[PDB]
């Protein structure tokens, strides 16, 4: 490809960037054909000049054979076009829209050199505003750009007469899906008669989408249809009434682990979901089936009704556990969701040696927030949990029970490409029957997402016999730090520090060091990571997982 040259004097890199634009590709041309070429290079570089407010460019052209050839442009670019005057009006009802973002900047203002481009960019921001908040019947009734090369002048008139603002219309509903108009409606981010905005068009969309019940969804209102209306249409494409998933993973903490899911996405018009699922891995295996009743809202408050099995063996404990549950989720404008739920659970468990066996019925309640720059590759985000539940001895309790859970997760990014990793957890709980109390109430640290240098679930006091049993609090506080090496690629650098326990007085909260990396696969966010331990004896470990960072 012979190579093209641009050379400028005095260095102006974005001129030079221009004309290389411009210019384009010479190809493998020879000598001769590069020599046919030359009036054209000019002709472009100088086009480039003027986009550039250079219109007293002097551009010559020389061409030299070798291997590969080459063409060298000399560009000589005299002192620019700057603005004289600029009007850039924006009328009409936009002109008291407060989001509506007006042309502005250091090229904009009288004395700038004038980019041919700019103005076309403030032109397109003004119609790209226009177009987003509705205003449809927005003309430009002045567009013009004047400049004359001699005496370096330049004149910006943009009036823009936006008209009326348009509003919402009804919306209608067409489509082979069952659900009944009064749900769907009750999931329209708008009432018609309101000031249109795309970005709720958007979020309909995304809300039907996201309700489970469709396999495909066409929500549009082009400008259209004496006040003006935009009727919006929906159709609906029915889901498989059925669906069938399988996924594998693995861990150090659980090792191979697969999961299993057989949904019924809607049952009947009201909307009620059903499913099934279950994962298996060697220290553990469940099954677990689901149903859902959407409130109202429909999409941030519904009931859930949930049951479970459950077997596990790890360290030095092994339980069969059956639960049953009802569900309350209610989801505040913030991003606050909150859960009431009433669960029973009867516990099979086998602590060391000692089989006990044990039934409880506890009120609970759980809140949740998150906020995420989203979705898989998330530049930094924070999300917050808050889960605590009671059993209350005689009301179906085989002891008191006050079980508090919270667990917090931070990320910020800074500079060029830097990550910090905050990560926090914390649990108590109280009694006043410590042995009637089953492993799945008890507190255990260590592991892949806890405190890495250590196996899973060791971190925790031993009985008489020196079995890890279980403590009545915990906690478990890390950090990450993370290094960019390439796309895909960061480093890790991460202090961990956690120890569950009997006595708040004496934590003997466990140090871990260590040091990793993170790939994005193309099946998913890969961390490896190698952590030495600096209590006990600690020797080094290697820690792998998969999942989002939040």
């Amino acid at each position: 490809e012979s190579q093209l040259s641009v050379r400028v004097t005095p260095a102006n890199a974005a001129l030079k960037a221009n004309i290389e634009a411009y210019v384009g590709s010479l190809g493998e041309r020879d000598e001769a054909a590069l020599q046919r070429f030359r009036r054209n290079a000019e002709a472009q570089a100088e086009k480039a000049a003027q986009a550039l407010g250079y219109f007293q460019a002097q551009i010559d052209s020389e061409v030299k054979d070798g291997k590969p050839p080459k063409l060298t442009l000399k560009v000589v670019p005299g002192e620019p076009v700057r603005l004289r005057q600029v009007n850039i009006q924006v009328l009409g009802e936009a002109a008291s829209l407060e989001s509506f973002r007006l042309p502005s900047g250091k090229q904009l203002k009288p004395g700038a050199k004038l980019n041919q481009g700019v103005y076309e960019d403030a032109k397109r921001l003004i119609q790209n505003q226009a177009s987003r908040y509705g205003f449809f019947q927005g003309r430009f009734s002045t567009q013009r750009l004047s400049i004359d090369p001699r005496a370096g002048i330049a004149d910006i008139d943009l009036v823009y007469d936006s008209g009326q603002r348009y509003t919402f219309g009804k919306v209608s509903f067409d489509g082979d899906s069952i659900i009944e108009e009064e749900l769907l409606r009750r999931m329209v981010p708008f009432k018609a008669g309101q000031p249109y905005d795309s970005e709720l068009i958007a979020e309909l969309n995304q809300n039907l989408q996201s309700s489970g019940y469709f396999e495909g969804v066409r929500v549009d209102a082009a400008p259209t249809q004496a006040r003006q209306a935009i009727p919006v249409a929906v159709r609906l494409e029915a889901r498989k009434p059925r669906t069938m998933g399988v996924g594998l993973g693995f861990s150090t903490d659980v090792g191979a682990r697969a999961r299993f899911n057989w949904t019924r996405h809607w049952v009947n018009a009201e909307g009620h979901s059903l499913g099934f699922e279950s994962e298996i891995s060697a220290p553990r295996q469940n099954v677990g089936a689901w149903y859902e009743i959407p409130l109202d809202p429909p999409l941030t408050d519904k009931l859930r009704f949930t049951s479970g099995y459950q077997f596990e063996d790890l360290v030095d404990t092994e339980s069969k556990l059956l639960t049953l549950g009802g569900e309350w989720h209610s989801k505040r404008p913030d991003g606050w969701q909150r859960v009431v739920s009433l669960n029973w659970m009867r516990e099979e468990y086998k602590l060391g040696d000692d089989s006990g066996l044990s039934s409880f019925l506890m009120p609970g309640i759980g809140y949740s927030l998150l906020e995420t720059d989203n979705k898989v590759d998330p530049s930094h985000g924070y999300r917050l949990q808050f889960n605590v539940k009671g059993a209350k001895e005689g009301l179906l309790a085989d002891a008191d029970v006050l079980h508090v859970d919270a667990m917090a997760k931070g990320l910020t990014s800074f500079a060029g490409g830097h990550r910090l990793l905050g990560r926090l957890q914390v649990g108590g709980i109280a009694t006043n029957d410590y042995k009637s109390i089953p492993p799945s109430l008890r507190f255990f640290a260590g592991g892949d997402q806890s405190v890495r240098g250590y196996d899973y679930r060791t971190l925790s006091p031993e009985n008489s016999d020196g079995d890890k049993i279980g403590g009545r609090y915990m906690i478990a506080g890390s950090v990450e730090y993370q290094y960019p090496l390439a796309e895909r690629w960061r480093l890790a650098t991460f202090v961990d520090q956690g120890n569950a326990f009997n006595s708040l007085d004496f934590p003997s909260i466990k140090t871990g060091v260590g040091f990793g990396v993170r790939w994005v696969s193309p099946v998913g966010p890969l961390r490896l990571d190698l952590a030495h331990a600096l209590d006990d004896d600690g020797g080094f470990r290697l820690h792998f997982s998969m999942g989002p960072e939040l």
